[PDB]
């Protein structure tokens, strides 16, 4: 299964974008401009071999950014470490929450959810 070019991951739903302002006086305004460039969603693996939360998040901050750092970057996207970092933050935030949900779609079978 491949939701375009994943290869064998899930691809999440798209949601609002966190306002990431970093405590800086350029990184807020910088991100506020360029934020539309980022994937509005994240890639991931099933939590059914993870049990932690943060392990999953590293493993999906990996795949999401990796994909965009190879995939979009070959298709005439091109970003800096500075942008790749704003992506890093965004993906971290969105992925923790994707985890909380897919967790509630992994262990949930013992409840009604």
């Amino acid at each position: 299964s491949v939701v375009g070019g994943l290869g064998g991951y899930m691809l999440g739903s798209a949601m609002s974008r966190p306002m990431i302002h970093f405590g800086n006086d350029w990184e807020d305004r910088y991100y506020r401009e360029n934020m539309y460039r980022y994937p509005n969603q994240v890639y991931y693996r099933p939590v059914s071999q993870y049990s932690n939360q943060n392990n999953f998040v590293h493993d999906c901050v990996n795949i999401t950014i990796k994909q965009h750092t190879v995939t979009t970057t070959t298709k005439g996207e091109n970003f800096t470490e500075t942008d790749v970092k704003m992506m890093e933050r965004v993906v971290e935030q969105m992925c923790v929450t994707q985890y909380q949900k897919e967790s509630q779609a992994y262990y949930d079978g013992r409840r009604s959810s």
